[PDB]
């Protein structure tokens, strides 16, 4: 078995609601085709060019560089596909993610297996969908979760940063009316300055509440580490293994904030899984961005993690107003995620909403 | 003088209250021989096999590997014994210590001296008993506390784990009701991870409560020991004398639990109550399952600690059905365990209760 | 697929040449049977029960008790399997190798796949071997070598201990007559006292060399990791995968000396392979003991190494007077083994050799 | 002032002698337009694709995104060019670094001010070029060394890598034949472990040699710091200002490798420079890659660094086959770089051979 | 068992060799009496009043002070003993040594057991001995070696401090004559500072020699640790428990230097042997001063100790010009002490050679 040809597509996933000028997500798509021909997709949806090192212009780019070197391989040898892109470019995981994806898709259907059971076997337990909750006024606030809680979602990220004085009242209010069983996280999303994050987060441990990425980098969450007690989820600056291997030996943070993309994909997240899991730390599972086939590559990582430790994963296609797979793949059913038992990733798109081939690379 | 066989017996000691398939103990019984005709017994009884590291067939293995380098020896020389074993199969300290235990007695008896006074002189002060409370609401909770209490009981060991929202609540509802003076442990059985530990130790903080192993490993422990200000005890990974002196100089917890199936017997449980003693830490003292040989051998250690340094200990044997002694050794006399004055361990059982030997090794 | 009956064998494999009382490896062989009626194999040799904590009838105790819940799961699934069998009966992780080792043979063959490849990706670089040389006078040493250079073999182990004067004369007459491009390891066995490790290794650092686990523990490794510069391997106390990441974090040794029976079989030796690449750490990658199977084991992992990060393997058949699969398996093709084409293992043993089953397990 | 037109070129400047498939650099040259018509320049050129987390399409990708908000600014503002920038797309260094040196161009000229004085001021001393040495037997080493040193060069850069006996051979004989004030740095390229570092830096210390990125990451170069006593310089881990302070603060080593693209251009390489200057730390200052537009960047920074402190640039341009200012710019004037008097870069090229726009964003 | 006498006495013992104005040990000795009529000895012989903080006067100051608290107890249970002692009065270990000596005696007998035994077992390995080199030129020195040699000595401590050029060329001569399996320790008894120590144990590393107490305090020793490689025996400043667990988990020095009168006696010098054993940590047992009831103490002790861990021992008894048991105790057969057969300590004196007592506890 080898690769043939790689195929590169570009598709705007316009948003249900957008947001302040946010709009829509650039979204690149890769589908790697065999002599066998049996044949994979993977996709790279930064969200937005603003959150994270990561832009659609810059996979595509990665691809062009790292194309030649991926052609000829055998798609079921991860590492040694891994390998040839590490080589052929160092760096540059979100750029690395969708071809791993699709890989693996590869691998699954030819091993007669869905992604997650490849991977080690993965877990069949419906598994928690994070809503979003925007910046709005307490009002408005209680507003979204309640609608949301209606529509059977039963986990809340709620975005706060910016105001000590403001998001102490805000995870007070959210805290206020959060019914038992509730799973919220609060995700600053880097919006705190050293001095903020130690206020807010000191100002709250009464409500016993956690945090996600409270800090621009790692050290900034290390520095504050030993100054308060609430639990903090790392996850911009959650990168590589290094980083991956240091909160955990030197306890820096409790929690890991996987996103697929932004790590490198399936196969260096397992080994991200396998030391949360051998040091004590829990995962929340989540794509970067994209559309169902985001959310199938998140869920066949979140299935690997035993229940317990996994808290939630999320569905970015019901924040999209496009379907690209006219209804195929894992969907909210009921505010969880169900795993395909399908082989491989178990979701193809169907080629007529992605539009022509923005680029081609064969033999 | 000199050991001229060991004898091996097995027994199902079932449960008084069976639970969720828990419902009977795997118990070795060990019988060595000398040729001076004084005979020593020791016992091996993990609470099953999924607690810690530790397993009936596990033990009744380690022995016929460790049998031939043990015969021969004096059994009154206890760093021969040690060293002989350790050599013969390093680690496997769950399958060193009935050997142990049956060592000391002989020695203890040559001696004309009961276990605690010959390990340097034991204390005669009736020592308190962990009660046990499983899991249960807050109703059934109270109930079990009561009734124990009734019973004279005056220690308990409140068993948590699993869901910090409820594991809170239990805390608080015990602390709601605890008479002063009331010893009450919260164990934890490394049911927790690092973020559930973190939140629960902190938001319980204002009822000075002391937590058992919560986390699955003593680096768990540590990760968090900065993070928070409850008192731990250091339980199913407080193994070796590493562990022992590296929790305290360290400072990363402030209670040893000792359990003396798991930390090899009598000399090496000595040996972390030497270290627990010159660095200020407190004992917990409990034999890991089994009868009453393996609540007199927790005893002996027991009572080798000043009291004010000895919470509570343990009687398994109030926890099963079934009675290997006719009576005999130390029982729950209201509520406390008083060192027997016998030399010796200073109770052996009647082979009555023991069916046939499952192995015999001779010279 | 799943998991129908666990059958449990045990062989005396007899030495070469014996030593001083060395004499014979008692080795488990075990073999998984599934609906499907693929068949995969495992291994568990321990060289000796004084070496390491693992011992021939602690295994075959081992899978006594962790047989009932491996046994019926689906074979392709080694996390589902590894945590049943962590779950049943924590630690033990050389009684967990065999079955992980089967257990990956099977889904290999129905991936058809050999096991390096299904493990990412294998390479096809034929693999140094790493000889054994025995203590003997300056003079019988040289002979040794120079005898086992002319068989092909081109990696040596010369082990030393005990005396640093003679140790230090041993490792400058090795150096003295060592050919460009030799690999020689300096395996110490624990044979060392802090105080002497750091004598030897001190003076000997002007000839380059690499010493294997000089020290009882990997506390007395990193008590002199800041002393003296000389490379070091870390080898018996390299166990979980917190020794793993705690090496490599602290820089606490730069080689990890790999023994897959020692550290749970092939998916927990995969994983400390992913942290020592991160981390810049070399490997050797050798089986503990045994057969074939066992050499085959450690090459399936050495293959998915990178070939400039995995010195040298170990070929313990050629150690052996008998031979259990008629010359099937890889085999020293001059002083290299060749990994195996086939799909799984790529090798099972002839039933002849094996005697009656000591033990089965079924539904 | 303001930013008008943003307009990208690209070229492929091919170089003198091509190596093993190396061959020629895919170099990013941007000039940007003012509405007062003061245009600068600015290149990017990493070499290779394979040696840093850059490449040629990823950075004419980065401006793509980058673009719309870079366009308006005032030029001479360049904490709120790069503030834009960062916030336009985080990471990504590679891609900024072009369109900072047009910008210190503009502002330079404005200034009527070469870029090195509006820095602050920079040293007429002329900065000595580190040569380059490629892979070649002891005798064809010597060979470029002495032809080299013919054509007045008078700083080396020798390259190893790979081998530790081979390694130490070739540190040596070039260290044999070095004529008093010659300066050389041993330039690993992070081809060594851990362990091959340690055993290397430690054999030659004798020799008192400086050593450039001996591992692959920071954290390799920090593991083995405490364990030898070789200066070691600090070149592609060394990236953000965070790198920057960490090495310094915490004696991680001793040597800047400043290399601008890489990170980020001029003015985030000045805050390096603060740091290793107020922390004792020396540097070697050149660009990654490209034409003279690179050489004269790196100048202008060298130039900003007092001369004891300052041990070698690197001129690009006698490296390459083609020449893109027929003559103009900082070139190899007898071995060294003499820092121009001209206003901004003080050197544009002609766009003659720059070939058409390959992309243009304005207003 | 009680004890109901405890009577104190006074011995000058002169020097064979005096020296530059020392001449004489005061020594203090304990007999305690039993109303089974059961007699123990103790001894405390400080080497001096200068070299430690412990002194003639001052401990039969302590037992005054002591002794009402020490009466009446049961001799049998020195955990009894010792916690009554240091209640009675904290620290001063020097004054508490020749009781716990004595009641260990007792216990000895009353078991009919010789000390070291029923410490847990001890060695019937012969002991070499430590012999006494005091300040001499070059020439004078090899002749009380050869000389010392002759008498059958094969173990030498040789004293130095003071200048570092001449206490690298006493090292450098005593290296140069030394044949081997010859054991040489330089004792520098605190005669260095920082500078001094860090200069010569630097200077003398290709010699491979240890170093006893190269400096005033365990922080001197620490302090200049990771400086240099010499192992290093840590003597004077090792008092009490926490410095014996604090040397050893942060790696201070690999060797301990117990004496008994020190430390406290014999149960807690058994704790550091429970301690440097389990992190690989050697030692050299030696009475600080004394007849032959001190060598005979420190021998019981040196004999719990496994042989490869245990270099050397002293006879104090060589060293005196009187001896007190006309003959009786383990004397110098041939550069050796022979554990004695004999229940408990083994020894008694002849109440002939002590005076009359100088005071006198009883009930």
């Amino acid at each position: 078995l080898k690769i043939t040809r790689i195929t590169v597509y570009q598709v705007d996933l316009p948003l249900e609601h957008p947001y302040w000028k946010f709009e829509l997500l650039d979204a690149t798509l890769v589908k790697l085709e065999t002599d066998a021909g049996i044949t994979g997709w993977g996709e790279g949806t930064p969200w937005g060019h603003t959150y994270v090192p990561a832009h659609g212009p810059g996979i595509r780019a990665g691809i062009e560089t790292m194309a030649p070197f991926v052609l000829g391989l055998d798609p079921r040898r991860l590492l040694d596909v891994e390998r040839a892109m590490d080589i052929a470019l160092p760096g540059h995981l979100y750029a690395k993610s969708p071809i791993d994806m699709a890989c693996w898709d590869i691998a699954g259907q030819a091993a007669g297996l869905p992604i997650a059971d490849l991977m080690g076997g993965g877990s069949r337990t419906p598994r928690p969908i994070a809503s979003s909750v925007g910046a709005k006024s307490v009002e408005e606030t209680r507003a979204v979760i309640d609608r949301y809680r209606q529509r059977g979602y039963v986990a809340h990220s709620v975005k706060i940063g910016g105001d000590v004085e403001r998001d102490i009242a805000r995870i007070r209010d959210v805290e206020d009316i959060r019914e038992p069983g509730e799973i919220v996280l609060y995700d600053v999303n880097r919006g705190w300055t050293r001095q903020q994050a130690l206020r807010v987060m000191r100002a709250t441990e009464d409500l016993h509440v956690m945090f996600e990425q409270p800090g621009e980098t790692l050290d900034d969450i290390a520095a504050i580490r030993p100054l308060h007690s609430a639990p903090v989820s790392v996850d911009e600056c959650l990168v590589t293994l290094q980083d991956a291997a240091r909160v955990a030996r030197d306890g820096l943070a409790e929690v890991f904030g996987i996103k697929l993309n932004r790590v490198g994909g399936l196969t260096r997240a397992a080994r991200m899984r396998d030391i949360a899991l051998t040091h004590g730390i829990d995962m929340f599972v989540m794509a970067t961005g994209g559309s169902v086939l985001a959310d199938a590559e998140a869920l066949h990582l979140a299935a690997t993690i035993p229940d317990h430790a996994c808290h939630a994963v999320w569905a970015c296609q019901d924040m999209l107003t496009v379907d690209i797979a006219g209804g195929r793949g894992p969907r909210n059913i009921d505010g969880h995620l169900h795993l395909p038992e399908t082989p491989g990733l178990g979701v193809h798109p169907d080629e007529d909403a992605l539009g022509d081939p923005v680029a081609v690379y064969s033999e």
